[PDB]
């Protein structure tokens, strides 16, 4: 028993952590076979970045201006192209510890796990999601850049995050692999405000049942609601709306715990709708939404990784 | 910016995690060099754990009892002996993953963290601590016995704990890598209650701190307090007493962001008599006391780990 807030196993992840210097700038890339992935902007200088023409910034780098290190052993640069906000640098040298992988782009409210990286170093990892207004609420200070979010389904690490940027209000944007932005953001040094950070509402009511599997049950009432009566609390409380799909994927859960989702859901409006009274579920004094269905049933049925 | 719950990078551990069986029982083992680490009470069913004499059940295991897997490849027992309340499987080959290591024995208030396991392979990884009454607050399913926590320094993991068992109260308790528990907890299926679960005030201060830093300041007020006065308040809400030592471990994050230990001590003071009034620090509601001194500076400063 006990439920905590789970990064996966970050070993695979670490043996592709990568130095990628260019002139001026220093972050991390990500080596899988011959190709190191960074973000463009390792091209540009603080000054660049006010207002970068890639292209143009590019056309002066050559082969030999990325210096690419994976601990202490340098990497030969033979190629390197632009895709989208991601530089792709062919080097002569398969990683020999490349792991059994896949580029996923996730949907918001999806969670993925961090290992924030430092001159191709790792620091640390720890567990994130993907906000609805397409930000992520990470911890990353200057150097951290292209530290990547992943999760891995037995052998197989799916990468879904680069970091790119902080934004002002101090939240964090990226992309995918293939180097588009997740949400509207771009790789400049401009006004870029975030939406609204709605809560997600499925993993909410999934780390619900997490809390009655593992014994916390004072929020359980003896109500229960329907999904247009629930969305109407949802919509005040700046809730995502609670689909059909979602009552679907919480199906699992419902029938190890007995609890039918409808009545998980009255629980919730009650908590909304009243606070917690300066009670705690699972250690915490809010309602945690970045655990999905999926992860309450990994961590608590004990699936591991290969 | 950002601050998160942030565990070691785990791979260096992940090369080291084995499985091991004897007779019905299967947990996970640690392999450094040619040694196994594993809790002894894999020579138990789970009826013997009521009651066990282990060195009467150990009389009937011999070095081909124990069965040591490490991924697919099974490690030849040559010897094997109890310490404390772990075993030690001597086996015929070094582990080649061996990283440089230490086994240290933390204090109370000190963090690592845990890479869970089962069945030898990793699960996930999260940040604990080890709190005031001996226990730590994990997520531990059945088969998780064995798995360690740890702290890296540069290239030198530091194990600190090996699980070992969930109290009735669903906490967990576990020995260091010598085999002896942390508090007063035996490797028996009894009543075992733990103490009061206390609050570890510097790192509450720690965390503080962290907030300053990373943009949280609603809490900082007018004003200041005496060590004297403030653990009168410490002591109130179960909370550690404030030591000169504590202060003085804060020194470098006071000089950091000029705030005297004590004038942020006010502020803490000041949260404990009047609440949040559902305001949050750093995405939390309650005063989060799992980060050290240490803890903070490192995650703010963003040192690596070779
Ligand atoms: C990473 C990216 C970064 C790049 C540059 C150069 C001008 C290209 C300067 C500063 C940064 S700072 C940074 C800050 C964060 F909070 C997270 C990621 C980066
Ligand atoms: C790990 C240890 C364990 C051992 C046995 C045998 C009888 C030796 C049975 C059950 C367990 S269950 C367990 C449960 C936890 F929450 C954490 C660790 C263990």
């Amino acid at each position: 028993s006990g439920f905590r807030k789970m990064a996966f196993p970050s070993g695979k992840v670490e043996g592709c952590m990568v130095q990628v210097t260019c002139g001026t700038t220093t972050l991390n890339g990500l080596w899988l076979d011959d190709v190191v992935y960074c973000p463009r902007h390792v091209i540009c200088t603080s000054e660049d970045m006010l207002n970068p023409n890639y292209e143009d910034l590019l056309i002066r780098k050559s082969n030999h201006n990325f210096l690419v290190q994976a601990g202490n052993v340098q990497l030969r640069v033979i190629g390197h192209s632009m895709q989208n906000c991601v530089l792709k640098l062919k080097v002569d040298t398969a990683n020999p510890k490349t792991p059994k992988y896949k580029f996923v782009r996730i949907q918001p409210g999806q969670t993925f796990s961090v290992l924030a990286c430092y001159n191709g170093s790792p620091s640390g990892v720890y567990q994130c999601a993907m906000r609805p207004n397409f930000t992520i609420k990470g911890s990353f200070l200057n150097g951290s850049c292209g530290s990547v979010g992943f999760n891995i389904d037995y052998d197989c690490v799916s990468f879904c995050y680069m970091h790119h940027m902080e934004l002002p209000t101090g939240v964090h944007a990226g992309t995918d692999l293939e180097g588009n932005f997740y949400g509207p953001f771009v790789d400049r040094q401009t006004a870029q405000a975030a939406g609204t950070d709605t809560t997600i509402t499925v993993n909410v009511l999934a780390w619900l049942y997490a809390a009655v599997i593992n014994g916390d049950r004072w929020f359980l009432n003896r109500f229960t609601t329907t999904l247009n009566d629930f969305n109407l609390v949802a919509m005040k409380y700046n809730y995502e709306p609670l689909t059909q799909d979602h009552v679907d994927i919480l199906g699992p859960l419902s029938a190890q715990t007995g609890i039918a989702v409808l009545d998980m859901c009255a629980s919730l409006k009650e908590l909304l709708q009243n606070g917690m009274n300066g009670r705690t579920i699972l250690g915490s004094a809010l309602l945690e939404d970045e655990f999905t269905p999926f992860d309450v049933v990994r961590q608590c049925s004990g699936v591991t990784f290969q």
